[PDB]
Order: C-alpha cells, then structure tokens, then sequence
C-alpha cells in the first residue's frame, strides 16, 4: 500500500484580477492491489472576501477539478497529462442593476506529477493556464507533506 499526502497552496491570479492565494490543495492516490495503476485529482478553493470603497461585492472563486489515472512509465517517475477547467464565479453589482458576464467555465489542462524522495516527505507539482477574455491567467500547485 501507500498514500502520497501533500501540504501546499492555491494561487489563481489574472491580467485585471489579483485573486490571491486564500486556498489549498490536496490530492489522494491508490495503488491499485493488482496493478500498477494510480489516479490523481486535485481540488482547490481560493477565496477572498472584497470590500473597502463604499460596497461593491468582488465575489469569485477558482477552483480546478482535475482528473485522469497515473501511467506506470518505465522505473521511478510517473506523469499523466490531465483535464483541469479554471473560471471565476459570482459577479460584481451592489447596486440593484446585475451585470452578470464573466462566470462561464473556460478549458484548461494540467500534469500530474507525484514524486517521493522519503518516508515522510512528498512533494508534487501541477501548472494549469486559462484564457478568459484574453486575460492571461496563472495556476500551479506545489508544497510538501508527508509519504505513507
């Protein structure tokens, strides 16, 4: 058996949207008992409440499902080019009026790469990339956990 367990961040900044890093992530892997085989998925939720004029929401959220399984290369590596999808959410308004225009997914595609150089260090990468109007986005995961 084992688990990757891994301990970083999530940033999603954009070209007219500065939405800082107020999420995480996190990924699970089996081994399947009878094969060679793994899965990754990341999730992430990056979240920053926006006020400070007089009252204007600057709701949105980013968020990455991501999916495919895990090719059994050769010796010590793995990499499966994956799906990811990036947008923002919600709106900006306030004022009884709506305006409603960005929030529609977009496409975006990742790696998984899963790396173990101990037994209670992990550490994995991922980097995804949206065009959303022609504002030019950027997102990757890294950081470091623990290897069961």
């Amino acid at each position: 058996a084992t688990s990757t367990v891994t301990g970083g961040y999530a940033q999603s900044d954009a070209q007219g949207q500065m939405n800082k890093m107020g999420g995480f992530n996190l990924k699970y892997r089996y081994e399947e008992d009878n094969s060679p085989l793994g899965v990754i998925g990341s999730f992430t939720y990056t979240e920053k409440s926006r006020t400070a004029s007089s009252g204007d929401y600057n709701k949105n959220q980013y968020y990455g499902i991501t999916a495919g399984p895990a090719y059994r290369i050769n010796d010590w590596a793995s990499i499966y080019g994956v799906v990811g999808v990036g947008y923002g959410k919600f709106q900006t308004t306030e004022y009884p009026t709506y305006k409603n225009d960005t929030s529609d997914y977009g496409f975006s595609y990742g790696a998984g790469l899963q790396f173990n150089p101990m037994e209670n260090v992990a550490l994995d990468f991922s980097y995804e990339q949206s065009r959303i109007r022609s504002v030019d986005v950027g997102t990757w995961i890294a950081g470091v956990g623990y290897r069961f």
